[PDB]
């Protein structure tokens, strides 16, 4: 790393802009792969639609649908859902509790779509937990077959890889855009391909790229993505589902009763049209409205200042975890091959005692199985490390762990 | 209603806790039984939790507690407390709303009870939330969709329950509360014959839990669902009780992080109850705030709540009865409505009234409130409705009074 490059990331001038790390400068937060710190700009907008619009005719709930609504089209225009006249898709935006949840509506309703006995369902072996078990769920409901995509010795999922798994036999493809313990980028365009050459739809698990990566669901060529709105500085308790027009309309329910219908006997119910087809109840309309303040806040920082940012803090994180003899880095010791995440552990040390000593240091860190169980015994690992990265971290950051693994060290060496 | 009745809901101490209301005096807003203006209290503890606790270490053990705290306050608001009166936190799951929790009971209970030929047995009275999910599990188990009906008085008599609780029910899901008529159904009676005949007893209490003391203990109900919106909670929140054994038997909902024990490529063990029905991220901030709510509930006094919540739906049926071309849709007895008040301005679409009254500064719902079988039942259309909160007053309901004079001026 060069000077300069260094030099960008011991300033900070993004840290400020969170009340929780101004009010406590000594604190680390090394975790955001997990959640991200709240803006100050995004906790009073949650506050403000409470005080000024909250409403679920009259002008309160008039003006919650027009907060509603711009918030659906400011994170369509986000993930570039946008039509030709760059208008954006605001239609397709589907809103959950969390990427777990939309993965579990997927899973469901296009499972139930598509899925014939025989089918093969392709995942990696990257996957986080919620887009692995909903596809054991259904595959054993449809009498089809979970098909995993496995690494390379770098950690990667390579060409041939992708055409050996992804085979005739394929309805449903659903991968990670990033790992949420490797760090790595796969290659979702690239699988897309494969995916739709075989007839397949493609499903995105994008919850730790959309914070960090350019993410365009028209030059990703995915039919299905998901993310957590609490990863990139939203509120809790709003995650995202996009789909393809078509394919949302030909997709059954998942929830329903109220706010999903468009009429309703004793008997049976006809469905209102997507995206409300797939909402169902009272929605979180200021959590809602405090995301749109999230996409609004990214947007007026340039998402590209935030990725050149988090790359830097990826090699300087990777490259002074490296400077420790006593740290293996669990996935690429490349800093450029981590997109946020870091996994690492001290030799012959349990995660939980590095994490409760980095504490002691203001150091925030996770430890254990980061919910990707699958993966780490596909490596040979019963628990590790993880520190992250985002846009509001700095040099001095990971310094603080650094120290605070050789304290670590010290104490169980 | 006697004359210190009326000086009681004249006085307001209660509406300057709410900004939106402080902020806006001319603004009566009666249509809290779609959702609760926020308490500043409540709207302060939701961005506490983001400032201060937003997450094994510090701010994720301090977010923890505060979560916990949260589940043990709502299980002893509802009575969910142990022979000690230690509050039975770990029978507490956390869902958006109402909706999913009963889709997640409809789901989960129907996999585990429903065998073909079995009865499911709701009320014309439901939220569509509270029938949708059991057709939907009903055509899947080969169950019966089973409806109580009405007597001419908007009630569910002993003879009707009897007659369709029988022996082939399964699971019977009732109202405790309608959110239309407000109607205050006897779920106590409901769970008596429901066990009897060998079946589980799920309550809608979305319309209760804000306005009535709810003891799942004392109700004998299985499993309860609400949503904490409707009750000076933020959005965003819903609850799910149950008994311990049941919800142990109940296979998972949403499958997926956190709600898991190990996983493999294959297979996965799951977590324990609550945690076995809760994926991924949890909404923190707004279980946070839902506990604030419940203190400032349990600081108000629910006894004191529910009082002045009965002498305003009085004033308010009493009222809107002086009105002669207005129809209630319901009882004309005030005491029989618990919130919620539908009406109709003869031969004026409800859609018309809300925009007059709008106009007025007074907000009400127009449509079918999420239950149409109920109004097809009724031979209504669309009906009007207006709902009380203590936080109203006298003023308010005058207020309506006179935009719907207004109403009828100019559509009679
Ligand atoms: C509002 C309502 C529901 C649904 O509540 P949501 O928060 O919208 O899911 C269920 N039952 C009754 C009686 C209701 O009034
Ligand atoms: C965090 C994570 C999830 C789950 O996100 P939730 O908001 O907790 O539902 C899914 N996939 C990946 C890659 C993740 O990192």
């Amino acid at each position: 790393m060069t000077d300069t490059e260094v030099a960008q990331i011991t300033d900070n001038p993004y840290k400020a802009d969170f009340p929780i790390l101004a009010a406590n400068p000594k604190v680390a937060y090394l975790d955001s792969a997990a959640t991200s710190q709240r803006p100050r700009v995004v906790i009073e907008a949650q506050s403000r639609f409470y005080e000024t619009m909250n409403a679920n005719l009259y002008r309160w709930s008039v003006d919650a649908t027009a907060a509603i609504e711009d918030a659906r089209a400011s994170i369509a225009k986000f993930i570039g859902a946008v039509d030709k006249n760059d208008k954006p898709e605001s239609q397709q935006i589907i809103f959950t509790r969390n990427t777990s949840e939309a993965l579990n509506l997927v899973a469901s309703s296009l499972g139930r779509y598509a899925l014939k006995p025989g089918d093969d369902v392709v995942i990696s072996i990257m996957e986080h937990h919620s887009n692995i078990i909903p596809w054991q769920q259904i595959c054993k409901a449809t009498g089809a077959n979970l098909v995993y995509l496995r690494m390379n010795s770098q950690y990667q999922i390579t060409p041939e890889e992708i055409a050996s798994k992804i085979t005739e036999r394929a309805k449903i493809v659903s991968v990670t855009h990033v790992s949420n313990v490797l760090g790595t980028r796969n290659d979702i365009k690239a699988i897309a391909k494969r995916t739709h050459a075989m007839g397949a739809y493609m499903v995105v698990d994008a919850a730790q790229s959309a914070p960090h990566i350019l993410v365009n669901v028209h030059d990703l060529d995915c039919d299905l993505l998901a993310f957590s709105a609490h990863k990139m500085c939203g509120p809790m308790g709003i995650g995202v589902l996009w789909g393809r027009a078509e394919l949302l309309n030909a997709m059954p329910p998942f929830l329903t009763g109220g706010e999903m219908i468009d009429s309703v006997t004793e008997t049976g119910a006809v469905w209102a049209p997507v995206p409300e087809k797939f909402e169902a109840g009272t929605q979180d309309a200021a959590g809602i409205y405090a995301t749109g303040a999230a996409i609004k806040y990214l947007n007026g920082l340039d998402m590209a200042k935030i990725e050149k940012r988090e790359e830097l803090l990826a090699r300087y994180l990777v490259q002074q975890l490296c400077t420790l003899d006593f740290v293996d880095i669990v996935g690429s010791k490349l800093g450029q091959n981590h997109v946020g995440a870091v996994a690492f552990n001290v030799r012959g040390v349990h995660p939980h005692d590095v994490s409760s000593i980095l504490d002691m240091n203001n150091v925030c860190i996770r430890a254990g199985h980061h919910s990707a169980e699958p993966l780490l015994i596909e490596l040979h690992e019963s628990s590790t490390c993880r520190a992250s990265v985002a846009f509001y971290n700095d040099k001095h950051d990971i310094d603080q762990l650094i120290e605070g693994l050789n304290q670590v060290w010290k104490i169980f060496g």
